[PDB]
């Protein structure tokens, strides 16, 4: 009879260091969707617990000893500890969502949920077997997996905002799916240019697409599947290999497009208000 | 695109099983009898899945488990969409009041989950009322998830006899786990804790056999066949089986009276 | 010393055998009429050649077992047996030699260099997890092995005397097509009467006709997490196999290759 | 297809490497006086058996590097790299062939036979652990690295234009010699400046003048079994070796081969 | 068949580095009880050879791949034949208590040995089985652990002593004692201060009871305990545990507490037999 | 941090340069607070009478001039000059010179020294230590009866011997100063000519005491000044001899001067920490030839006029691995073989714990999970404890020895015991690396790791029994040997006809010997060593290969055999 047990994962990953922008996001959004102080509060809570939990779910399934330069929350309860502790947060959530007085707060939770795990869903199993996903396939997991979050919060807020303002809807979910395509494309360029688990990215892939009879890209990708991960010689390997082949250049325009049409929606969103 | 996220979810739900939450499910209209069994056949195969995977099971009722067919990890993906699933289950069930319901049920089941995790994993003994305050909500939590969700949708009338339900489905639970128990060493291999070896450990302060076989048990991922039926010796001698068949007798009196 | 290196070359010797190899050359020499020294010169170099590639793919499979008996690499390790496979090339070298023909070592280096391509994509397509195509897979079996028949026929034809050279290219259709019906018949036995991750011909059927069956492709990549399958999971295997086709599809297969190989054996009758 | 056949070949190509066999062509070329295109044929066979031996020689001693960059098999796998490595013995044959010399083939088919011998007998030193004698070290080295520079100095002297009667014999001792003092120069360099348990000079000489140190087999019995030498350890052995004396012997023995490598040289000089 | 194999991990691990504790405990002993040089040798050997063996037994229990910078026994001679030798050095200890000229000597001997093993036992079930001992039990086992080989000499040089000082059995005993507790907790502080086997100290038993809820800790320690080893960032986040409770500081109050102790029973001894001894009180100099 | 305060220091006032002949350039400096060297002085030769004996020899104390301390160490602190002070007069009363109260006392003193460098200034002190060791180790051990030849080979000695990095090293500790080894080999030439000085100082006016020395008696034949040098080479009388000296030692000392000029040319502009030192060292010159010229330890006769003007739990995890494997059914053979009823039931229990403890050890070196179809020990208990017990029941067993009472069971039991153990490690050896035992040694092994037990209790009971039977000795060792021999060897053959850890059995041998080429056993026998066991068809094989080699029967003739002998 307690919940020191429960509430363990929860708060370990709770007092490490963030970055903050899936809150400095509802901040943002406030400016256009004028709210009480009380339910962005609300909303950063359980934007905060859902990204806690996303992250105590992604290292178990990455085998990421580490978090932030600190060991992962597993790695000091157990795979099984922080597997029930983040299926509970999902129920704690759920009576978040109910506090936020709109019975249409949660059909945008119970859809967005399935979107996302959907997106996972298919991550997971591109990761499993080695089969590598087409540019626009992989693009559409991206748009669900990271920018699940952004979608889920922008509807819940222009859904408590005061009356007028509920037309203005199309336009802020475009912006958070291609800040959550953004925010996927450029983790990916800083961790290849600053693998161990054999994760499929937007370089990666254009490599194994323009080049069909590349050997050696396709055997160092299975030997890091077998043996578990990549040590460094063969990392600088692949490294090479997608300096050759262009993929680098080619992320960084993909990075450059997406940043254009973030600036355009901007711009919209502030011509119209 | 949802193949690999209902996949696991179809392939627990094809194996043959019991039926014991459907045989539980007031006069209630057969549609809503529908739902709640279909509420039930999800919360359960949710719950196997998570369960399978943490205790290592290659098998399951003969047939290979979930996480060896799909992984570990999609299993778990599978899981949290099956709760999210139940949770829009109970949307259409057209009740406001079954919400808050489920809601402190599963957050009493999730307790009851991580203190047993905990015991299992820390290879610390809880004591007989800690053993049996666990299983009392890791077990009935499902019963009594049920019997307060059966109440509210049924007409008037029925509506003080929730007390006598809840101790019922509490009741009931514990006699399932204690069943559960007392057949898987007269018909532990995973680090579980039981009723007899509680008592056997509580009773015995001194054995050190016993201890060291669990310990063994603890890093080598379980038993071999000689140091089981050890095990089953150590607690035939101190009088485990016996006082097992007890707590069986009297859970069964407290049902006649409940 | 000629000890540790033709050691494990005698083991693999010693074992019992079927010598199918020595049955077909014994079978195309009614037709090519040879003598008896030659066919038993041609008779050793099959042995020798057929040793080598058992040794060889014993070790590309973790086997420890082969004909009930222990592999040679659990005898004599692993390194000792790829040298003494390495040498058994060398030996047949000198074997051909003494066949007296120029044209001898040009057949046999083109038909090692088709067994050596066929053997690649083999080992390809089981390491990468990736599920060879019908056409590609029955490419893959003709080469690596009918190479053995091709080869041994070829240098038939030359060696037998003079005359009869038009009957080459039934002869080498024959042994291709003889050599696909002997992978086939294995296949049908093994999955009938997977461990390493080897593609079947029932399995590529299973994995082509449904493109979505997420059960058998999962139980396939646990095949290769674990390095091998415990026997429910092959019997599922086994189960899924037998809802789509995949059985009754091979012995059609089978039988096709049956009918073209009593055509060709017919064909052979009429121009001798 | 050739794409996974000739992957490992061209790979290990593709890598640096000091061209030591090159070199040797080209000086005995000065004697020889071959014609250009003969001396690129024997360059092209040179390097390809170097290839095909280091690609061997990484499997059958578990190092995942070489020349600070990744190996053959860890790009690969073993088995296609095994495969890559008996096609590269196949690919040999046609350009000893296309050498226009009948007896080019009976010396490749011979030194390749003592290569094997004597890889053959170091897998079975290194396996067992057993220690060989000075002697019995000392021949396997004459065959396995001077397997080589032999068989080139064979065919360069059966492809160079007339005379060449007596340099038949001095060229041959110099090859052995060579090969004999370049494999004591890279196991001291080694040593000096294991873990795979290799047994080399040094270490022959220090278990053969110490017949009673049960610190130095411990150690080795230590990396047998678990699989590789700490530091600490390698330290321990080095300090042994030193107490011994094993590494001024070893410097001696460097002393003693160039000095006959010196008077062969200055001999054939002499005699032309 | 003679010698070796059975020697060779006794010699090997008595070339190595040693500071040489014990030697001057007896050192500084003799003065006080002033016994002839070749008895004292007789005992200098007696303790390097019970040293020996118990650092040979304790680094294949502790999975230690190294000892003072240089490969351990059982890296370079195997467990079984290190536990040979190691059994071998009991029995050669036998052989020289009876060259002691003394049958009260053995008794001593077999009745300290008891007691060695006896606190062994409990250090390897706690260590084995993960269950955190009271500061009682662990006190008391480390007087019978580490203050064993102390208390085994002592009460054998004031046998052999010349007559009278044999009533000064008691301090030298009490003596023994806070030194071998005091010898074992600055070794816990320095390791912790300056776990991959898991073992239980001061600040951990401090730290475990104080907070009785400190889930992160038990759970780091079962991590060890299954992973066989903590990495350096779980090692970090032990360390900093063990300082937001106050552990480190519990163990200097309990290490001034125990010189306290060292410094009077010296003190009280000097009172009671003559001059200052001035090589206790320096090797108590060098902590 | 580097000044030479000179405010702490007392020049004299000299009017001929030459100090008798001696230092014609340079001062003298004397010490202020001149009290404490003489308070350090006499507490060393109180402690020296207290716990070595008595004095006789004079130290260094000056009444008229003044300590060594004071004259030759001008810049120390004066609170680190009565500890000074204390090493000086320590150095000359030992070196000149019932014997356990001499060596303990000895140990005392040293330690009483030790703590006061130590408890003033911890670093600078170590530094001090190690000085001391290279002046004592190269007295003793370095060769004194080996004689010299010339002068500049008997300086380079007569440098680390007398004083000179000793007191150089001390000065350090008055001043503050401390040296980095790169500097510290950088100066080392430039302070060289420097301690030649002080050396030779000495030596001319220690000639005098030097006399009553082995030309006073015969039974030491040997020196080691300058002068008789001198008289070696030149053999001048000590007049003209000691004037030869006087100028030489200008020019190692004049010398030193000059690279000390030199040095201030150079690098000496920015040398703030160095040139300090060097200032420092050229005070102990003409200090030492000032207070050598009226000191009474080396002119003895001035006693009474110097001496006069200076007073005015429990066993539950200890026996828990014992009791187990003392409960697992037997098929007790050693009981058999074994007078009183009590004395035979001793017996018993001692054969029994021993066998227990062979069995415990036994089982974790071999790996097996099982132990009479019932769990092994270390299964239940784990590899630590089972082998702290299997330790401890050794204990126990001699516990039970002495109770058998005899004092010569001791030494039986100890060479039984010492015998086990030599054939278990030899076992032990063969096992793991990989070799192959020839048939004798193999036999040989399984007489002392099996018939031990035997032979043991055979020689306790010819002991134990009374009297009567006298020559039952040899004939019953011979018989245990034969029977561990033979157990042994049955123990081989039916492990094989009704291996997974490598072990060498007798018909393994001689397969392995008669078939000198069989590579197959070799290899399967490596393959077993490697991965850890042999799988059946391993097994069969290697039972096949036996076969043929006819390994089988010759197990079985060693038994009808050995079954003859008995």
């Amino acid at each position: 009879l307690g919940d020191e047990h429960l509430l363990g994962p929860a708060e370990y990953i709770s007092s490490l260091p963030s970055k903050g922008v899936r809150e400095a996001f509802i901040d943002g959004l406030n400016v256009w969707l004028v709210l009480p102080d009380h339910r962005v509060n609300q909303l950063k809570s359980i934007a905060q617990t859902l990204h806690n939990a996303s992250l105590m779910l992604d290292d178990i399934e990455d085998h990421s000893p580490l978090r932030r330069g600190r060991p992962s929350t597993h790695m000091i309860f157990g795979t099984e500890q922080t597997i029930n502790s983040a299926n509970f947060l999902l129920i704690d959530v759920m009576e978040k969502v109910r506090q936020l007085d709109d019975p249409r707060c949660m059909d945008i939770y119970l859809e967005e949920m399935r979107n996302l795990f959907i997106g996972q869903s298919f991550d997971l199993y591109w990761t499993r077997n080695g089969e590598c996903p087409s540019e626009e396939q992989y693009l559409d997991m991206i748009r669900q997996k990271t920018g699940g979050l952004f979608r889920l919060l922008t509807r819940m807020m222009v859904q408590i905002a005061p009356v007028q303002q509920k037309g203005l809807e199309t336009q802020l979910a475009s912006l958070s799916d291609v800040l959550g395509e953004f925010f996927q494309v450029r983790d990916d360029y800083k961790n290849l240019t600053e693998l161990d688990e054999c994760k499929f990215s937007y370089p990666l892939i254009h490599a194994l697409t323009s080049q069909p009879k590349n050997v050696q890209l396709r055997g160092i990708l299975q030997q890091s599947r077998s043996a578990g991960g990549l040590d460094v010689p063969l990392k600088e390997t692949v490294l090479s290999h997608l300096r050759q082949a262009g993929s680098i250049e080619y992320t960084e325009a993909k990075m450059g497009e997406l940043m254009e049409k973030i600036t355009d929606s901007v711009v919209s969103l502030e011509g119209e208000t």
